[PDB]
């Protein structure tokens, strides 16, 4: 299996090299209209751009940009929207993208501040009497309900088209946890945080794509649409031991840079997929 595998890479140390020769051989497209100069200030990270071929695009003239793109995993038949944790120009933007996708759920791996610095801005209402109004894209955001556990958070939001009127409920889940530097010590908590997801629907095929995100929406976001992939791989084909990370991550870097940001994150993912698989099919 990959837990062979995973205690190999482990006992020569080699992890460093092993993600080395992913980014080297990781994809490379154009990210021409993301580096307009009309949506410098739609960007969160210079080095973290949109690959032209799979980006978002936002349903309006003047600019359909955002740092966003649309992962599509044909064989797992699952789809996700990574992004970047909405500036503070960027939310109504961030909320019109989840509307016209059709998305469920939304997916953030990071907290509004790590390492003392503001790694994304307060885009959801923190009180059901202060919603939020989004005048640039026209939609309101209303906190329906928050439950707050001690790895995660869920809330409920309903999202309001001002436009048509219509209403849709939209399921925020907060992974909270996540240690400030490097990754956590076991992925119980991540796991579980995942199944959380899977169980609400929000990455259902009758739903758009489930939006994820961190600061950059890619290292931490990465991880957690590899390991779910991974693991419906295992879950739908033969033999169960044929699904090949590496080859997973590949894949799914042909939609996003970045995915996996550092060689402890693709350790991991193993651990994760691992230990997911061990709760899945025993
Ligand atoms: O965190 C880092 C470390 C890093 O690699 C980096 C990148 C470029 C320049 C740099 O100076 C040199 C330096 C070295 C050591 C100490 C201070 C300063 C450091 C950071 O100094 N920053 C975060 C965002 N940033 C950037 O220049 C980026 O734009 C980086 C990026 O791509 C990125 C941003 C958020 C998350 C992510 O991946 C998930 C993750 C979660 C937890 C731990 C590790 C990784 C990747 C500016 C400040």
């Amino acid at each position: 299996e990959m837990e062979k595998e995973f205690e190999q890479i482990d006992k020569s140390g080699s992890w460093a090299a092993i993600y080395q020769d992913i980014r080297h051989e990781a994809s490379d497209f154009p990210c021409r209209v993301a580096k307009l100069p009309k949506n410098k200030n739609r960007n969160r990270y210079r080095d973290v751009s949109p690959f032209d071929h799979s980006r978002i695009k936002l349903h309006q003239e003047d600019n359909d940009y955002i740092n966003a793109s649309l992962i599509k995993m044909e064989e797992a038949q699952r789809s996700y929207i990574l992004t970047q944790g909405p500036l503070p120009n960027t939310c109504g933007h961030f909320w019109e993208m989840v509307w016209e996708q059709k998305s469920r759920g939304v997916v953030m791996l990071n907290r509004v501040m790590e390492k003392g610095s503001l790694k994304c801005a307060q885009y959801w209402p923190q009180k059901e009497e202060k919603e939020m109004i989004f005048e640039d894209t026209n939609l309101k955001l209303t906190l329906i309900s928050e439950d707050i556990k001690s790895y995660y958070t869920v809330r409920q939001l309903e999202l309001e088209n001002l436009t048509t009127q219509e209403t849709r409920e939209i399921l925020h889940f907060h992974y909270t946890t996540w240690p400030d530097f490097g990754v956590p010590e076991s992925p119980a908590s991540f796991l579980n945080f995942l199944f959380k997801v899977r169980e609400s629907g929000s990455l259902s095929p009758e739903h758009g794509p489930v939006v994820v995100h961190c600061s950059a929406g890619i290292g931490r976001s990465g991880t957690f649409c590899l390991a779910d992939t991974c693991l419906l791989l295992m879950d739908k084909r033969k033999d169960p031991s044929s699904v090949d990370i590496k080859k997973v991550l590949l894949e799914m870097r042909k939609f996003r840079m970045g995915l996996i940001q550092t060689a402890d994150q693709l350790r991991f993912s193993y651990l994760a997929v691992i230990e997911g698989a061990k709760f899945i099919m025993g």
